[PDB]
DNA sequence: GGTGGGTGGTTCTGGGTCCATGGGCTG
DNA sequence: CAGCCCATGGACCCAGAACCACCCACCC
DNA sequence: GGTGGGTGGTTCTGGGTCCATGGGCTG
DNA sequence: CAGCCCATGGACCCAGAACCACCCACCC
């Protein structure tokens, strides 16, 4: 911030006034101790002296080194003298091999940023404004290895279908076997009290797919395989997956799917913020539907939800919670609920909202979630505790997430007495806010198409006994998704809470 | 080989007698099938045409690119036509970017390799053997992700002691577990009984830590995470690991080995040559030993054996048997014993 | 034989997974060494992008011209991206003046060979024995 | 002083977590940052390395300089790398002609204040409370006329 | 404006001990 | 036989030692 | 030597349909 | 009550168009 900028003002004249020294191995610790204190806020830190190859080989020294997690460069810092001019040194220096990516020229009087080769920024320093600026752009600096995961999620976006296959013929192939046969048919029965009552056995093919297909990519690109050893909902299902995806065939599939997951691994691993993987998170989330099963995507209406609006609809509540109520998002007693929570967007952007102090309160047991399908579930989840890990600190699992059909939740999350007893906790609890993003779908394409929104014989009840009571309009559209959990909301909401939606 | 440069020197000609063309795109396609071709057999692939970006964000395509399994450039080729002086016309195009890492600029007459911004060599086309050497060198250059490899492999050597000592407090906090102290006994008794009559359960722990530590590197950075539900032995001290690696306890050790293991992680992801992580096994197998038993790496003598002796060895082997049994060393019945495997 | 043809096969699966791209830019290369050596095998040879001219006067430009040794066409190749129905670019190629003699428009699915000017053969391009018997066929059409 | 102290350990853990390095260049920017930080509430303030003139020598030049609000030197710091037994990397110091009127040897682990003439207290840098209890007279240490 | 001392990394390279521990006497 | 005598080669470290990189104080 | 023209790839940007399905009512 | 009328607003997608890179014939 600019208020650290004036801070290095303030130690720049105090080197050259207690000291009296202009040596460059004096007037430069005012710089080093800036750039210091604004990376520990992005993320990454400054190490001096890191001895880096040049282009020639000779071993050069760049004064600093924006250095992250896994110890990779994201731009380099070199103090010369008060006196000698820049732009000749710039050149002089740069010829040996100097660095040139993304490298701040200092000479205590004026900062240069040469980006690309490039020179983007020439703040002549001792500026109430711009100098800011500059340290911003640099801490901000796309490195060239997050503009190849991004290469990566589009084509991991276009060759799903050809993976999908694979998994799909694998599922075919182990119908033959009457351990299978004989588990994804109680799979089916356990299926038909929770979440939906029609479970067909080709509804527990799709979710042994995505268990599978989801189990590789959170144990690779985002390292978190004892997710899957911990979640209630995954070990329910191995039971149903490790009857086929067992040793020969287990190993034949993952190395049929490797000319598919490789180049996302290799990108993955090179990006250390979960911030940046969480867009593979958003991408896999919505087309795996689009590549496999469309009439899901259709009646969950499975979308994701722009963060802009979504930090909007966070800070706009906490400005309404003190204004008709009085209260403040990170205070006691202001239980959030987020049905339909799919990617998670709506509870890892308040982690990042509240405090750093209160938040364990919050996140133990005031922030709660809904899902229906098993992939939004199990990457809401992961995100959730993992953006847990990048803000507070050990990773703690977050438990009350549910696999409960929101508006039939009023028996149900009978997949794991774990996520029934979490839904019943939620239920007893007086919640307060009841932020999210409903489904808007109504009504089939054609009617060859036979998909009509499940009717929800409780929720249309009262649609039926208000909404659509008032309204006299010959034709009824009220049954809407959106309106169904409006309803839902207005009824779990007791007393001085504030409904956030955003619909058609 | 020269045998398949052989073939260059005549597609060449005949693409230009058996149709009187001399325009780059005509007479490109020899040099085509001889790249692809050699590549085939090295691991690599061309994938012709690849609208790779460069620096300032213009679009460029070199003539064809050698990718790797993980879609990653190792190498650039571009063909110029024989009348456009090549000397001139390579400048020409690394203005627009044209990557500097490995590009072959090849007129019909003349091939320039440029190896990090720097003319290697300047084969002339008519010479198989020249031309098979400058394809060689390029075959056989460490991207930059090969020595940010074997840099990392330099620090995890450093970096073992201090995540071995994590491990021995994981070990540690487990020997506080009765779950763990019952699954001790049985371990030691059952190892002792089964592989050296004075086995201890601090042996059980140190070969608890080379489970544990293996186990999260072959979860990772060797992705084998099978191996350790599928070999007998790995499934035998699963009971031991398990006891103290479930839920938040698991987690605790994981995060604390994370900052050793990211390095190597990151690393052997940009890598897909076994070769590579060869390196990293032998580091493993002699590090971890002489920073936390160096007496048992006595009693076991654990040093690794030169690559060049074993393959002379392998050499001579064959000869030797074919020379008093007159037997190959693929003809079935000859088995192989390796005592000390290492 | 079927054995070269399967090698065009594995190739192109090797172009969309070391590369992922399935553009016909970096696609065709397999084709054009299948061509180019079923040709050298059988006394020919597959000269690339040479532009040949129409009756109306368009310098077209076919993928492929096997050519034979006193410098004369016999054939001609084009190729079209595995992303289009491929009946539809036929049309738009041959509207530009497109030699109709014997050329074998192929997309990475199926492979149409035209002779004078009607649809001789349309086989799966993943049949092994089926190319083999259109390709053998497109080498042996004497004028 | 106690809370500050509690934070150069972060910052120390932090170059070897973020750079991966333990040679001298990079480890002193904790240590560093510490006095500097302790300097500047009680008045004084560590310019770094400034270099200093010898009885027997051309120049000496030391890594820490504390220099007050007159421009006179009363203290120093010379860093260590791990490496180096510090013991004998003090004698190989104040051999070449390096100051002892106050100076703090510091390695990683463990610091001495070898004070106008004579060591004071050697105290390890895990232990939060010696280490203050040390800093405290480098800065709390004042010339005879005072 | 050079230009060496002076601090620090860095990577070579030349060169070299006392003493375990079975067997054969052996009283 | 036990308790003395007689052999007889040994799965590496490391202290300089150049030597360079950066850079400040002194001759040019 | 430029240059327009063939071949192919890569972004933008513009621009818009019949028909599902519950209530209300004759009958 | 049961057929029989009367509404009423509906979670995208794909063809052109601009334009760009690369090389070839053809003016120069
Ligand atoms: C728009 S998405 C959730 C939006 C989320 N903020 C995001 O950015 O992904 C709608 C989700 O609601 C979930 N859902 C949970 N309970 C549901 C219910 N009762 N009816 C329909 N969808 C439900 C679906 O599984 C689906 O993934
Ligand atoms: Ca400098
Ligand atoms: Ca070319
Ligand atoms: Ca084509
Ligand atoms: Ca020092």
């Amino acid at each position: 911030s600019l208020q650290l900028v004036k801070k290095f003002q303030k130690r720049l004249e105090d080197i050259v006034a207690y000291g009296g020294t202009r040596n460059e191995s004096s007037v430069r610790a005012a710089f080093q101790q800036l750039l210091s204190d604004w990376a520990e806020g992005s993320g990454l830190r400054l190490i001096t002296e890191v001895t880096q190859k040049a282009v020639a080989g000779n071993n050069v020294r760049p004064d600093g080194t924006l250095k992250d997690s896994l110890q990779q460069s994201r731009g380099y810092w070199e103090s010369k003298d008060e006196a000698d001019t820049l732009d000749d040194e710039i050149q002089k220096k740069l010829a040996k091999g100097y660095p040139r990516d993304n490298i701040i020229f200092e000479d205590s009087r004026l900062a240069v940023l040469m980006q690309n080769g490039e020179e983007v920024q020439r703040v002549d320093m001792g500026d109430a404004g711009a100098l800011a600026g500059l340290l911003k752009l640099f801490f901000e600096f796309e490195p060239p290895q997050v503009l190849e995961f991004r290469k990566a999620v589009d084509h991991f976006k276009d060759e799903m279908p050809h993976l999908l296959k694979i998994l799909r013929e694998a599922a075919d192939a182990a119908e033959q076997k009457a351990d299978y046969r004989g588990e994804r048919d109680h799979f089916v029965e356990i299926a038909k009290e929770a979440i939906n009552p029609d479970f067909s056995p080709r509804d527990a093919r799709e979710m042994l797919i995505q268990h599978i297909l989801t189990g590789d990519l959170f144990t690779s690109v985002f390292d978190n395989a004892q997710y899957h050893e911990d979640n209630n909902i995954a070990q329910q299902l191995q039971q149903l997956a490790a009857t086929f995806y067992k040793g020969p065939v287990k190993r034949d599939i993952a190395e049929r799917t490797k000319r598919y997951y490789g180049a996302i691994q290799a990108a993955a691993a090179q990006i250390a913020d979960h911030h940046e993987k969480q867009r593979f998170l958003k991408a896999l989330y919505e087309n795996f539907y689009r590549a496999y099963n469309p009439a899901g995507a259709e009646r969950l209406g499975i979308f994701y939800t722009p963060g802009e609006i979504v930090r909007f609809m966070i800070e706009a509540t906490d400005t309404l919670l003190e204004k008709h109520f009085q209260k403040e998002l990170a205070d006691k007693g202001v239980e959030i609920l987020d049905p339909a929570t799919g990617t998670g967007t709506f509870i890892t952007e308040l982690i990042d909202f509240l405090p750093k102090a209160k938040l364990e309160q919050k996140y133990r047991e005031e922030l709660h979630c809904n899902e229906l399908a098993l992939l939004p579930y199990y990457i809401a989840n992961l995100n959730i505790e993992a953006t847990y890990a990048q803000k507070m600190g050990r990773y703690e699992e977050f438990r009350n997430i549910v696999l409960v059909d929101t508006l039939d939740n009023t028996l149900f999350g009978s997949v794991t007495a774990e996520n029934l007893e979490r839904a019943k906790r939620q239920n007893a609890r007086p919640v307060r806010v009841i932020i999210g993003n409903p489904p808007y779908r109504a009504n089939q394409a054609n009617e060859n198409d036979n998909n009509k929104n499940r009717e929800y014989k409780e929720i249309d009840r009262r649609i039926k006994a208000t909404y659509v009571a008032a309204s006299t309009a010959q034709k009824t559209k009220l049954y809407d998704m959106y309106s169904r959990f409006l309803r839902w909301a207005t009824d779990r909401l007791k007393e001085d809470g504030i409904v956030a939606f955003v619909s058609n």
